[PDB]
């Protein structure tokens, strides 16, 4: 008749105790890198990001921990303030997944080629995570596809977000939008394999963008607008079928997994272009 969760608890002795750390990295990202550890009692791998500790963080994970309970939202597992240097620190552990960057998945598909369904599927996924968020005022503010791994190798395997180094509370021209425009970046390269280009037209090439339902070319519209407002609200973005279908979307070829294959050096580009559209935005 009713339940609660944990709290955040801010375990102070030495993690040390509690695990054994390796030293062979995973994400390398914002500070400091991401080590693969494993759970004394358990014995489980993890990931262990780390932090200068400074008021920030110590918000950025204390929002972390309300997001992880959720599915496709990476969990906290562990957060230790101890000291490294001589800093006092701040060490999160959190879920390892195994999955690799959600399009770095796709070009290593071994069978077939990909699906206007798969791709409601991967969208619509990513959809219910901002949801969440949005569904307790926070804004991710940074939906890159980096920050999309998944769970495991296998195709039953699922996908989940992480990064919260940029997430704010929406508290007491706006912001929880820029995780839509994200999954409207997301959406474009899901299909075709590009994003638009600058610093605005975006094109819709022919041996890709031709018999693709302007129903579904819609969406990826509303949610690109140069605009900060009818930037579709995410609320909004589930009301709409193409989502909120699970199976009733067309089983069209895509090329998006060749395509990748296609030019495999635009990417070190992407990403950068894709954290300057991003992170500066507000
Ligand atoms: O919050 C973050 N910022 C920096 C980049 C970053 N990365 C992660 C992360 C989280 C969970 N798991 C992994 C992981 C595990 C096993 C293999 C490969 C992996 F990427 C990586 C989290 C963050």
């Amino acid at each position: 008749q009713f339940h609660v969760k944990s709290g955040l608890q801010i375990k102070k002795n030495a993690i040390i105790d509690d695990y054994k750390v390796t030293s062979q990295v995973l994400g390398l990202g914002i500070n400091g890198k991401v080590l693969q550890i494993f759970n004394k009692r358990t014995q489980e791998k993890f990931a262990l990001k780390m932090l200068q500790d400074c008021p920030k963080a110590r918000r950025e994970v204390e929002l972390h921990w309300r997001a992880s309970q959720c599915p496709h939202i990476v969990r906290i597992v562990d957060v230790y303030e101890n000291l490294y240097a001589g800093r006092k620190c701040l060490l999160i552990v959190m879920e390892c997944l195994d999955g690799g960057e959600l399009f770095s998945r796709i070009q290593d598909r071994g069978d077939q080629a990909f699906t206007e369904r798969e791709a409601s599927e991967i969208m619509k996924s990513i959809g219910e995570a901002i949801q969440y968020l949005h569904s307790i005022n926070i804004a991710h503010r940074d939906v890159k596809p980096e920050n999309l791994l998944y769970t495991s190798k296998r195709p039953n395997a699922i996908l989940k977000l992480t990064d919260f180094g940029f997430a704010k509370e929406t508290t007491s021209k706006y912001d929880k939008s820029c995780d839509m425009w994200s999954l409207g970046v997301i959406m474009y390269i899901l299909l075709c394999g590009y994003p638009p280009f600058y610093s605005g037209q975006y094109e819709f090439p022919n041996p890709e963008w031709s018999e693709v339902s302007e129903e579904v070319k819609m969406l990826i519209r509303n949610l690109l607008k140069t605009e900060p407002t009818q930037r579709m609200t995410i609320t909004e973005f589930m009301n709409h079928p193409w989502i909120m279908q699970s199976t009733k979307v067309p089983q069209t070829p895509l090329h998006t997994s060749r395509v990748l294959k296609e030019d495999k050096e635009r990417w070190e580009d992407v990403k950068e272009e894709m954290t300057s559209a991003l992170a500066t935005m507000r």
